[PDB]
């Protein structure tokens, strides 16, 4: 498989390492999130240390105000991310 | 880097291995668009073959209308692909 296929299946791996820890497994609740950004995206994001933090970046990512984030959630995180990084490299 | 970090940047290099081939080095048009699908994502989509296919495509992917595959507009197909491949899979 290419560069791109491993891509996506590397996302949805993340996803699922994180989200089935606890409760729903397919949701990523607050603290899985915090773990999956301070141990996945400790080259392009801040670590995150203060529960402040933890809610908002949930409050900024649950469209559904579920109170979690979900597949559909979790990709628009990543494009976020992408985006942010491609914008910085030009 | 994490596989996470390393999925993000697969995402904005394949993106600018196609886009930066002929007219806007920014924008995937069509015959870069059809030839990104037909060597990058063969394990997940079918090869393309005919022009159509190729139109119609591009006009799923184009939102805002201007006959290309901007930056954005990929993210939105890779989410897409990604979601399809979740889906296949459970
Ligand atoms: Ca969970
Ligand atoms: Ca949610
Ligand atoms: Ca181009
Ligand atoms: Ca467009
Ligand atoms: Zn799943
Ligand atoms: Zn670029």
């Amino acid at each position: 498989m290419s560069e791109l296929e491993k891509a996506v299946v590397a996302l949805i791996d993340v996803f699922h390492q994180y989200s089935g820890r606890e409760g729903d497994k397919h949701k990523l609740k607050k603290s899985e999130l915090k773990e999956l950004i301070n141990n996945e995206l400790s080259h392009f994001l801040e670590e995150i240390k203060e529960q402040e933090v933890v809610d908002k970046v949930m409050e900024t990512l649950d469209s559904d105000g579920d109170g979690e984030c979900d597949f559909q959630e979790f990709m628009a995180f990543v494009a976020m991310i992408t985006t942010a990084c491609h914008e910085f490299f030009e």
